[PDB]
RNA sequence: AAUUUCUACUCUUGUAGAUGGAAAUUAGGUGCGCUUGGC
DNA sequence: GCCAAGCGCACCTAATTTCCTATAGGACTG
DNA sequence: CAGTCCTATA
């Protein structure tokens, strides 16, 4: 039966290996002196311009071939409303094959098989289309069929610098099929246009037809923005949101032009946009008026279509130009500054602003729409300066102040520019004497930037910092002038307004300066990167293989078991085989590797007989059986019947499985799959690579049941490699002369004082090339390996003389603080300028400091040029490259262990990660916050890291990455995780995202649970570097994911943190349904009872599950009802002896007792309680609506089990209702085997819902785990369980 | 405070854990500036 | 001061595709 | 006209 060290072995697993390459003896000379490098780099800046250059090609022919498609969208259209619908695999399935459909439409006119085009055009297209992946794509054949363009006499010398070495563009052709293919891949056109854009599309029409019918007028409205923007002149704007104008929104241009539509359009800083459909509707729901709520009502924002792939964007907004260099920048803000001095306007705006000390402010005027930005900037709140106008006003009413006179000032205030007079009489003097301060402040910063001199260039930061500082001067005067109201309707001061509008018109200019400054200041500086090296050989280390060694150039050699690289370039221009001569292993050298291997038998086989060009012009004009011998020790034999399997007329072919389960009959398939097995036999026994191979562990070959079964066994039979000694000399001689290129392939592993466990990635080399790996395969090594030069990027060092300071204490466990560890280095080297803080000399006798015996050199591996090696290798190599069926054999593993314990993990609110580990009845076994991994807190490290990162931002500085810090976050979680997972065989169940360290750690787990080697076990047990653990499915995209992915769970996170852990209770009501006098009474009266329990001195109110429908969210779980308790607010204590207070609430933040409050309620009607009637119908009765409305919140608090103060650190759950044995939960009494918090109660109910995935597995007579857990299930499950 | 590279370290000229590269594309985010509005 | 809808610029981050090849074919060399 | 070696498979 199975085991848990039973999953392994069960898919092929590609990882790359990196090393630094240590050049040996006279290799660095050599390389050096023939200038390899240096044209390595000139080949690498010749692709980066010649790139662009060939992308024209596929841009203008994937545009021209776009600009023809009309399709009919309908289907698609019903096919992604029934998947809506239904919700079911059928219907799923079905899309799928709509979508591939829709795609391969579209594709056919890339290719030229659509029968909406002509034949003269289709066979245009396919001419063009068979030549675009290839080297064909240099030769300017396919310009003239574009247009008119013809190459550069510059463009030529880029395309020669390429001859006979197009191959660089291998991969680049692979990266342009990607562009252009059918297949459901995100990189594709097809896909783009299909799965992306025209969902998009589609709901915007659907978003267009609601919003019109409930709004007509809105039809209007958004015909004249169209009219206005000026774009799809001859197009009606129902047309735009009609199906058929999606054949007109596939290319770039049409894409950008209708995302204006919805966007708008910019013109120059400081100028009125012009708006879009969404500011439209926007705009319309701010009126808050009647129809504003319609509006929100529905689906008001139109959704902006995706760009076509490869496309360049264009826009109607204006683009500023953009500075070119430090001197460009000084100079022209130099000449600026002296104009300003020049023109007077500081002067002018002193004298402006003193007049306001003596003139009538009555007509001095302020812009209504900088009123709210006045009273921040000079006030205590935004809202300061508009309630003191609107209480003057009010003052001023005559006759009574009705609600109408008061909504008129109001909107009066919004349409209005207010004299400055009226600001100071209603606000009050110390508004003007805020207005005066400011104003001094912003004059006098801009006077100290007029006199300061810029640097004299940007290099430095601090330099930055003085152009910085300069320009936001001048801006916030450009600002303060702005604060003054421009319209010609007020009755303006004369001579202020023209003196005003004269040093405003001189300012106009700070506002480009600012931006353009900005957009060049913040720009990455040049940066030192790695690029490839070719050693003028085009095909350079892309294979290993015995027969390939001299075109490929690339060689290993193992020694006193260290690892070399060998390169062999060509001598004199020439191609010239090295012949290592094989010696006895009595004799001292190295062991070369000899690699064998025939790649992917069901293509190499095709192409070395049945696909042979003789052989397919041979079948044209015979049926008689034609005999190869060429690269064959015996004749093979190529029939008609063999031919005619693999070139069948239509696919699938009688061999694959697809014919199988379409004709449905077997006879066939199994006839065709032997004949072609015996037929690869037959080849691999007579063709010279392979005759050597004893193949006689494959099965007899009727029994294999399909064609993959057998590929997978025969695919490991087809590699092998070995070692044979090569003499001392003959290796030193070829570095000698140049004929050989050693490096050591290097990492600290094998360093002259390593002692330690080596790095995982160590292990999988020295696993590969090990005996046992060599016996038998666990381990391949793959071609297509690179190699690179790395210059050097860095110039901070620990030199001979000085100390360093280790950042543990003399304990080893505690680590001294970040601001102490600076002032304790700087003082144990003698560089403190000042007294050592009180605590840094407490802490001073119990730190360790070490004596610097050999500089270490922050940064050492960047101060000095490097090579590197990039080596892919592939773990699990006896499996097939993909899995079948690998949650099935899971949950195999799972029905027959259901003692299978389950780890769950949450995202917090205070907590970037939270797990809870349960046994298989749910009794916690561990909980733990991961915010700290080992006394270090990488929770607050991030969020330090992320505001230094803001903060360099705004201040124009470099911008420290964060990916790095958490990625070696992630990787200890990972590591904690994993042992987790193994040392318990437990499953593993994670947050569904769809209802950011999250994320990225989802696919970390996955990824490394697909190959899981443990350094420490033995290469072959199961996790060892031989035998690694496959606990995941084979992860190939997020998209592609279901629930499962083999040990791996995800649930939807609603009502995991918001749930009592001993009930399964939550609140079943929702709260906006609760929102006036009339609906709070029928709440009320939806209760049985509430009355107060002397016993006690709680409350009871009793709640049928079948009242109050109408306010309830609609799952009514497993309980017919429940007792909603009002806690006695009396202290209790945790375990470690610290007081809280019961039922306490913690509601919007101020402190709630809520059992209190209602005996506080009570005693103010009058009621009497203390005999325990009910109070529901007093309070009804009554019919005192402020008191109704009290009871109905005091109900919602009770009810908010979830209470959080990231001011105190409370963040618990304490439930509104008793359990089965009496106990109402709260997570601060402590008790470990319940959630200490709520972030642990997510993570707790997190595992219960994979608790609930196991058990349904348990009872169901199949293998299949069930798709998703509705709310309901989820509810009456954990209910059930718990009552 | 050393690294294939990343994170955390320093009994140890190095230690512990992690690490699938390269190319190509796309999407999103942060910050700043601005527009019209809401509070 | 915060927010909504939107435009411009700077840089940072992450997801998803391909390949991980010896040999057939034939253009170039001389 | 062969051997060499880049291109593009299957
Ligand atoms: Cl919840
Ligand atoms: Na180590
Ligand atoms: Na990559
Ligand atoms: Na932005
Ligand atoms: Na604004
Ligand atoms: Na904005």
């Amino acid at each position: 039966m199975t085991q848990f060290e039973g999953f392994t072995n069960l898919y092929q697993v590609s990882k790359t290996l990196r090393f630094e390459l240590i050049p040996q003896g006279k290799t660095l000379k050599h390389i050096q002196e023939q200038g390899f490098i240096e044209e390595d780099k000139a080949r690498n800046d010749h692709y980066k311009e010649l790139k662009p250059i060939i992308d024209r090609i596929y841009k203008t022919y994937a545009d021209q071939c776009l600009q023809l498609v009309q399709l009919d969208w309908e289907n698609l259209s019903a096919a992604i409303d029934s998947y809506r619908k239904e919700k079911t695999e059928e219907t799923r399935n079905a899309l799928i094959e709509e979508q591939a459909t829709y795609r391969n439409a579209i594709h056919d006119y890339f290719i030229g098989r659509t029968d909406n085009l002509t034949d003269a055009i289709n066979k245009r297209h396919a001419e063009i289309y068979k030549g675009l992946f290839k080297a064909e794509l240099f030769n300017g054949k396919v310009l003239k069929q574009l247009g008119t363009v013809t190459t550069t006499e510059h463009e030529n010398a880029l395309l020669r610098s390429f001859d006979k070495f197009t191959t660089y563009f291998s991969g680049f052709y692979e990266n342009r099929k990607n562009v252009f293919s059918a297949e459901d891949i995100s990189t594709a056109i097809p896909h783009r246009i299909v799965q992306d854009n025209f969902p998009k599309f589609k709901e915007n029409c659907h978003i267009f037809t609601r919003l019109i019918t409930a709004v007509p007028s809105l039809r209007e409205h958004f015909e004249n923005v169209k009219k206005a923007i000026g774009i799809f002149v001859s197009t009606s704007i129902e047309e735009v949101f009609s199906f058929p104008f999606y054949n007109q929104l596939l290319t770039q241009t049409q894409i950008d032009l209708y995302n204006q539509l919805l966007g708008g359009i910019s013109r120059e800083a400081g100028t009125e946009k012009i708006k879009g459909l969404n500011e439209v509707l926007n705009l319309a729901i701010q009126k808050n008026d009647e129809t504003a709520h319609i509006i929100a009502s529905l689906p008001h924002r139109f959704i902006p279509l995706f760009k076509q792939i490869l496309s360049d964007r264009n826009t109607l907004s204006f683009i500023l130009e953009e500075f070119k260099s430090d001197e460009e920048v000084i100079q022209s803000f130099c000449k600026y500054k002296t104009l300003l001095r020049n023109e007077n306007v500081l002067e002018t705006a002193e004298a402006l602003f003193n007049e306001l000390n003596s003139i009538d402010l009555t007509h001095i005027f302020i812009s209504h729409k900088k009123l709210e930005t006045i009273s921040s900037a000079l006030c205590d709140h935004w809202d300061t300066l508009r309630n003191a106008l609107y209480e003057r006003r009010i003052s001023e009413l005559t006759g009574k102040i009705t609600k109408s006179a008061k909504e008129k000032v109001q909107r009066s205030l919004k349409h209005e520019d207010i004299n400055l007079q009226e600001i100071i009489s209603a606000a009050g003097k110390e508004l003007s004497e805020a207005f005066k301060q400011k104003t001094s402040e912003i004059l006098s910063h801009a006077h100290a930037a007029l006199d300061q001199p810029l640097p004299t260039t940007l290099k430095k930061q601090e330099e930055k910092e003085i152009l910085k500082s300069q320009l936001d001067s001048l801006l916030g005067l450009y600002h303060l002038l702005d604060w003054f109201a421009v319209d010609e309707s007020n009755e303006v001061d004369p001579e202020f307004s023209a003196r005003l509008t004269g040093i405003k018109l001189e300012m106009e200019p700070s506002l480009s300066f600012y931006n353009k400054a900005r957009n060049y200041a913040t720009k990455k500086p040049y940066s030192v990167e790695k690029f490839k090296l070719n050693f003028q050989m085009p095909t350079l280390a892309r294979g290993w293989d015995v027969n390939v060694e001299k075109n490929r150039g690339a060689i290993l050699f193992v020694k006193n078991g260290l690892y070399y690289l060998g390169i062999m370039p060509k001598q004199k221009g020439r191609y010239k085989a090295l012949s290592f001569e094989p010696t006895e292993k009595t004799s001292e050298g190295f062991d070369k590797m000899y690699y064998d291997y025939f790649p992917d038998a069901a293509k190499m086989i095709p192409k070395c007989s049945t696909q042979l060009k003789a052989v397919t012009a041979h079948f044209q004009t015979h049926t008689t059986p034609i005999l190869l011998s060429n690269n064959f020790i015996e004749p093979l034999e190529i029939t008609k019947e063999i031919y005619d399997l693999n070139n069948p007329e239509k696919e699938p072919k009688k061999f694959q499985t697809a014919y199988a389960k379409k004709t449905g009959d077997q006879k066939g398939y199994r006839e065709a799959l032997c004949k072609w097995i015996d037929f690869t036999r037959d080849f691999l026994s007579k063709y010279t690579k392979t005759t050597s191979i004893d193949l006689s562990s494959l099965r007899p070959s009727s029994q294999y049941k399909d064609l993959g079964e057998y590929y997978a066994e025969l695919n490991p039979l087809l590699y092998h490699i070995s070692f044979q000694r090569i003499a001392e000399k003959e290796i030193m001689d070829a570095v000698e002369t140049g004929k050989l290129y050693l490096f050591q392939i290097y990492n600290k592993d094998f360093a002259k004082g390593h002692h330690g466990k080596p790095n995982l990635h160590t292990l999988y080399w020295t696993g590969l090339f090990s005996p046992e790996n060599l016996a038998k395969t666990s381990i391949k090594l793959n071609g297509q390996a690179e190699l690179f030069y790395r210059p050097k990027s860095r110039m901070m060092a620990h030199r001979l003389g000085e100390k360093m300071l280790n950042k543990k204490l003399k304990d080893q466990k505690t680590p001294i603080p970040d601001t102490l560890y600076q002032e304790l280095y700087d003082y144990v080297n003698h560089r403190l300028s000042h007294d050592l803080s009180d605590e840094a000399r407490a802490l001073l006798p119990n730190v360790i400091t070490k004596e610097v015996s050999h500089e270490i050199i922050k940064d050492r591996r960047f101060t000095s040029d490097k090579f590197f090696f990039h080596v892919p290798i592939t773990l699990n190599y006896q499996a097939a490259n993909s899995p079948s069926k690998f949650n099935q054999r899971v949950n195999a593993y799972l029905k027959e262990h259901p003692e299978t314990p389950i780890i769950g993990i949450d995202r917090g609110e205070r907590n970037l990660i939270y797990i809870t580990v349960i046994d298989s009845t749910g009794k916690i076994l561990e909980q733990r916050s991961l915010n700290t991994i080992q006394q270090f807190d990488y929770q607050k490290k991030l969020d330090n890291r992320e505001k230094e990162r803001v903060a360099a931002r705004q201040a124009w500085s470099v911008v420290g990455t964060i990916k790095d810090l958490k990625q070696g976050y992630l990787s200890q979680v990972i590591h904690e995780i994993v042992d987790l997972m193994i040392h318990y065989q437990a499953v593993v169940v994670l947050e569904n995202l769809n209802f950011a360290v999250y994320q990225q750690f989802e696919k970390m787990l996955i990824d490394k649970l697909n190959c899981l080697v443990l350094k420490d076990y033995p290469a072959e047990k199961v996790g060892g570097v031989l035998n690694p653990y496959q606990l995941t499915d084979q992860f190939t995209s997020f998209a592609k994911m279901g629930t499962q992915s083999g040990f791996l769970f995800y649930v939807p996170a609603p009502y995991t943190s918001k749930i009592d852990p001993l009930t399964g209770f939550v609140d079943p009501f929702v709260w906006k349904t609760i929102k006036n006098h009339e609906s709070r009474k029928h709440f009320l009266e939806g209760f049985d009872f509430l009355h107060y329990d002397v016993k006690t001195g709680d409350f009871i109110l009793h709640f049928k599950m079948n009242r109050n429908l109408s306010f309830q969210r609609g799952l009514p779980g497993f309980m017919p009802a429940w007792d909603i308790v009002f806690e006695k607010n009396e202290t209790q204590f945790d375990a470690k002896g610290t007081p809280f207070i019961a039922g306490k609430r913690i509601v919007p933040y101020r402190d709630l007792y809520p059992a209190n409050e209602l005996i506080a309620l009570l005693e103010e009607k009058g009621i009497v309680f203390r005999d325990g009637s009910n109070i529901l119908p007093k309070l009804l009765e009554n019919d005192d609506s402020h008191a109704i409305d009290t009871m109905v919140a005091l109900i919602r608090s009770v009810l908010q089990m979830r209470n959080s103060n990231a001011a105190t650190g409370e963040d618990y759950i304490n439930s509104p209702v008793r359990d089965l044995n009496g106990v109402c939960f709260d997570s601060r009494f402590q008790n470990p085997e319940w959630p200490m918090d709520a972030d642990a109660n997510g993570a707790y109910h997190i595992a219960l819902k994979g608790q609930l995935l196991l058990n349904h597995l348990k009872e169901s007579k199949d293998l299949k785990l069930q798709n998703g857990i509705s709310n309901q299930d989820w509810l009456a499950y954990i209910q059930e369980l718990r009552n």
